[PDB]
């Protein structure tokens, strides 16, 4: 019940991690506005959280649809405390040599407009409200914003670019608006890619994830609730939380190094 | 109450951030065991929190002291869920040039034994318990573990060394024990030093903290509660949470970049 | 002469750092092909360096232009050993708030196509050659790829995005092609911007550069020579060389910390 | 021939990487002073480089032996341009659960005194000369200063601590002395450990090193020559070069991702 009386705006929140955030935020007593391209999923989200959540049909690439979202949130809930730019697009982990010449330009535009420009526009549109509420921006990043092999050249670059947005916007919006970033990873997603283009579980636990399990979307919502809590994260700005099961602390031969511990410590 | 039923062991928790963490963890429904060398201040928290806080007097540099703290935590509460190695000493930001040639060796030992060895000895002492509970470690680092001018060569090195403890212990203790770091910064505590040695934050704020204010000790507890909440931080291990008012994302001329922002929007 | 027999392709090398790199690489015994949109300045270096430098006029945003540069390099010199994507555009450090709502979309495309896509298209065009020679890529990043206030949201994001290109391309092109980044900082160049938009470094030095001086363009070439020397940088891939006069290690009050050091030692 | 007329002091340079640096530096026309505990190897080094190199028998843990080294270098060569604190001790990659209780204290003291305090004392002793020569410090670090599994809790912490020394000393010694760090890895070493304590090639190339080979000590010397070159690294201070074959950019399942490239690009 950390988010009583708090109002969030979450982009791309009609499915996947975005939807999980909505469901959790509403359950934490928050009021949530969602900008997404999916009309029928937005209405589905609205009836699932009657009164607490409102959906606005639009494109995150459009600044005017971002403004419509910010305007609709203010109209319905009076304020915007926390902004979660979350809408993202994958590149099917396509390598540079595997990107066809005749498709490489449009693929760049698509992935960068949704992944970076969408985040730029979202903060731009909600800025007046966030300065008024003295709130915070929590960007959804990725392990592909810190490490390779979590996407091709396109997705990795877009996700490293939002890390730059975390740092720059934290500087720019201070002392009024705090800007932080969560970088999730090792999820179970129905994440899609551009129209221009087109790891086994056993290998994922032994070599990719030290934690030795692939958590559900619900387990990735806690990080956002923390950043959106009124009195829990005031000192936090420019913060980067790697939330990927330990992809950056994985070992050379095996992901984890303490699987023997229980029977080594005689428990 | 978010930590109901949980048990924490915090070192250096009789004053400053540590005490604030004790207060907050008890208030959140958890039970806290505290290792500190200050006898008077351990009694102070004992009467304050009743049976929910046990104070064990000892030095963090001593392993058998650390083990005695782990014993008492198990005897009083039955388990250990979250270990918070927090006990730390400062070097007054004494430069290498200002370090006396006869005081340097003893000052190196003093600061590294508490700041790094005491962090090692705590995990070592609590390892069988934390493995049993599938619990987690949360190190108190500092801005001095990431950027210079937080302390001198000694303090900076020690706080950088615990960053190494975060990464190595996150690998070594996986999959059962998650290991994370919080790095507080804008604090204003009576952080003491070595008896082998001899500018206020407020006087320099607009060059240090983009957040534009000085957060209370209480405001730094939320990050630890997060890493202590099992249903909120499961996919987090090896994570480094910069919690320093944005010291690492400050500007060149001034710390914050948007002093004249509310007038650009007419708020 | 350290680069005798080697062949380099540098983009944006008709002025500033790029030209300095051309000058230095030719002086070190190598032969340089240059891609730039400035026709006059490409002629200027052609007469200066004789047959050892070929200028190809084109846009880095265009892949077939990039391929035409790779063709001409092979036609003139027979191979490509070191590719230096360097062509870059600035945003005048224009804040998100100061970005017009009608100029933002076109400014995003302008800056990201040159700064990120032009870096992608260069490697893509030169990949068959660099794989053939077991050569290496060296990206020109910036302090804005690591810390804020180097540019606005756009430039910072782009320069952070190339950091992602370093990491992903270092993985994708291994074991045959090493991929590294240099990040210059204390430069003083006529770094232009997008035609969709409208404080000197010297005026702010003691807050910016710990080195206490402004290095000439020539002084920034040595890092690239290093990554271009096969017998000197073989174990280097994915390396990020901060080359910014120490912007990331500056103090809070002043950039440098030992102004009064020679008197503490009586020098 | 980059180092003509340059004078270096390198600690622990009687064997391994240190010795390789001496041999290379002398071959680059540099004059080298070496502080090491091995008397017979120092004299062996001296006769191998007659006139250009001078050896001083002492302990890096001793500040007075560091002062003797700095004094002997000045006496023989008149100046100290570059200091390379290189003397280090491994921990046989011993995990925390594998460190015996009765040995953990002395092991900490030994590894931290050589690895961190030695570096502290070296800079301390050469400081007067380095301010006079306006030179630079180049610390030898390790991949274990950035990533886990390159050592146990002890070695990883010591190597992360020197990264802190790079950042702090770069701040402290500016604008006169530049402070940088090289972090080598994937070497072929006879590196030893403490008396308290006590990866196959195929697995090392497929999972550990993207470059797909284990280079000789000679290939790791180039990075140091760059930092010690008079006019090649003036803008460089606080710089961290990961020089480990790409350990930090390695993939999830395989170290490299472009082994198919040659026959994919039809060469
Ligand atoms: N796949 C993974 O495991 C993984 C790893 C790291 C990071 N992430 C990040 O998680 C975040 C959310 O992922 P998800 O699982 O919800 O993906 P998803 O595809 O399930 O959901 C994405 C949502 O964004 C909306 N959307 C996409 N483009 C839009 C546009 N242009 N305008 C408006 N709406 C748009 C879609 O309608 C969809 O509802 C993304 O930013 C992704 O980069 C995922
Ligand atoms: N002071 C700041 O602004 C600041 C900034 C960043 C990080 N920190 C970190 O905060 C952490 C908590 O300390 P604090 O800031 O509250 O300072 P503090 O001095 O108020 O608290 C330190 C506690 O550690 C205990 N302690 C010290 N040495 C001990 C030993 N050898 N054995 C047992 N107990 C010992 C002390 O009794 C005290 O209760 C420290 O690790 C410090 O590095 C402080
Ligand atoms: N200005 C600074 O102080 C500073 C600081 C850090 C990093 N940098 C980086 O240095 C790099 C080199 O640029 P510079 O500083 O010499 O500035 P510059 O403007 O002098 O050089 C840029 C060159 O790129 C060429 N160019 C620009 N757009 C092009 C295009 N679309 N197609 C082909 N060529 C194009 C220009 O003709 C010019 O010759 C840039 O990537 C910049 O981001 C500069
Ligand atoms: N093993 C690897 O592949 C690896 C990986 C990363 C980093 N490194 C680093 O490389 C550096 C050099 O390694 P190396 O191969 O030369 O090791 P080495 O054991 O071959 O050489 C170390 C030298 O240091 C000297 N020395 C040690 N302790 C001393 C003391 N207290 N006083 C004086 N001299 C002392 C020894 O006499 C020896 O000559 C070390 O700092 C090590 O941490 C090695």
């Amino acid at each position: 019940m950390k988010l009583t009386g708090e109002v969030a705006l979450i982009t791309g929140g009609a499915s996947g991690l975005g939807r999980a955030l909505v469901d959790r935020f509403v359950a934490e007593g928050a009021r949530v506005a969602v900008l997404d391209k999916s009309a029928e999923r937005l209405r589905e989200l609205e009836v699932a959280h009657g009164g607490n959540a409102v959906g606005v049909v639009g494109d995150v690439r459009s600044l005017q649809d971002q403004k419509r979202a910010a305007e609709r949130c203010l109209a319905a809930f009076g304020k915007i405390d926390t902004l979660i730019p979350n809408a993202g697009i994958w590149d099917y982990s396509t390598a540079l040599a595997d990107l066809p010449e005749d498709k490489i330009d449009a693929a760049f535009d698509d992935i960068f407009h949704v992944n970076v420009k969408g985040y730029i526009h979202a903060v731009k549109a909600c800025l007046p409200a966030l300065v008024s509420s003295r709130g915070s921006v929590v960007f959804t990043i990725s392990n592909a914003g810190f490490y390779p092999n979590g996407g091709g050249p396109l997705y990795t670059a877009t996700k490293h670019a939002v890390v730059g947005l975390v740092r720059q916007m934290a500087f720019e919006l201070a002392p009024h608006v705090r800007v932080n970033g969560v970088a999730p990873g090792g999820m179970n997603t129905d994440l899609r890619g551009p129209s221009s283009l087109g790891v086994p579980l056993a290998d994922m636990l032994k070599s990719v994830l030290p934690i030795g399990r692939m958590p559900a979307l619900e387990e990735y919502t806690g990080a956002y609730v923390f950043f959106a809590t009124r009195g829990d994260s005031l000192p936090a700005t420019g913060a980067l939380l790697n939330y990927d099961g330990g992809m950056g602390v994985r070992g050379f031969l095996t992901a984890a190094g303490g699987a023997d511990l229980p029977e080594k410590l005689n428990i």
